[PDB]
């Protein structure tokens, strides 16, 4: 299962406090456009409506079957893409969130939950950012088999 349109949106639900919103929003507008900048697929913020993609910062039980336990278990997940809850992604919002090479890059992990919308699947290449395991990269940018798993799915741009 893949969009079938060739433009998405998505929405967030609320900044946490954890950062300001003018540094998230830039983090998440960075990570679409680094997708995009090897995609032809585009990507608008919609400020109302709803969108192909919701983003929120949960914490705790949060009505799913996956709560998080304590900072142990993962940062964060997403659902499959589809109509309803499916294409939303979650993110926990007990752990401390920052900018930079510090305990953890929101950044890298927003990267990667987008990977997964796009139906990319984890890999064991280390230079790819979808690793299963978390590990700083000086400059956060996509890998050649990040790039021609997405291109073969849609194309160049
Ligand atoms: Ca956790
Ligand atoms: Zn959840
Ligand atoms: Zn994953």
């Amino acid at each position: 299962p893949r969009w079938e349109q060739t433009h998405l949106t998505y929405r967030i639900e609320n900044y946490t406090p954890d950062l300001p919103r003018a540094d998230v929003d830039h983090a998440i507008e960075k990570a679409f456009q680094l997708w995009s900048n090897v995609t032809p697929l585009t990507f608008t913020k919609v400020s109302e409506g709803q969108a192909d993609i919701m983003i929120s910062f949960v914490r705790g039980d949060h009505r799913d079957n996956s709560p998080f336990d304590g900072p142990g278990g993962n940062l964060a997940h997403a659902f499959q893409p589809g109509p309803g809850i499916g294409g939303d992604a979650h993110f926990d919002e007990d752990e401390r969130w920052t900018n930079n090479f510090r305990e953890y890059n929101l950044h890298r992990v927003a990267a990667h939950e987008l990977g997964h919308s796009l139906g990319l699947s984890h890999s064991t290449d280390i230079g790819a950012l979808m690793y299963p395991s978390y590990t700083f990269s000086g400059d956060v940018q996509l890998a050649q088999d990040d790039i021609d798993g997405i291109q073969a799915i849609y194309g160049r741009s």
